[PDB]
């Protein structure tokens, strides 16, 4: 499924994104653009083999099970594929998990080199939330 902006601003507030862990719900709306632009099937291969999952390019290296990556780790207890579905409960309680980690939303590398620091404010701008 491809989200509008507004649709998944308004999911990922239903989830309790908005303000978790201190990032404003227009962060993640904003990951999720330049991370998937709102795709809910996005995947990407990494260099290692791992691969990225979901509308948060969520890692099988380290969050989920996805059959193909050796030696990695599920620490969100679930098969990837479960990134990919329409329903983005999935992602969204794997992404609390990982955003709890040490570097926070640093953990999305499109987050911090194209949403951190910037008006992320202007990806829920006339939404109704
Ligand atoms: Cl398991
Ligand atoms: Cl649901
Ligand atoms: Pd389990
Ligand atoms: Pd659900």
């Amino acid at each position: 499924k491809v989200f509008g902006r507004c649709e998944l601003a308004a999911a990922m507030k239903r989830h309790g994104l908005d303000n978790y862990r201190g990032y404003s719900l227009g962060n993640w709306v904003c990951a999720a653009k330049f991370e998937s632009n709102f795709n809910t099937q996005a995947t990407n291969r990494n260099t290692d083999g791992s691969t990225d999952y979901g509308i948060l390019q969520i890692n099988s290296r380290w969050w989920c099970n996805d059959g193909r990556t050796p030696g990695s780790r599920n620490l969100c207890n679930i098969p990837c594929s479960a990134l990919l579905s329409s329903d983005i409960t999935a992602s969204v309680n794997c992404a609390k998990k990982i955003v709890s980690d040490g570097n926070g939303m640093n953990a999305w590398v499109a987050w911090r080199n194209r949403c951190k620091g910037t008006d992320v404010q202007a990806w829920i701008r006339g939404c109704r939330l």
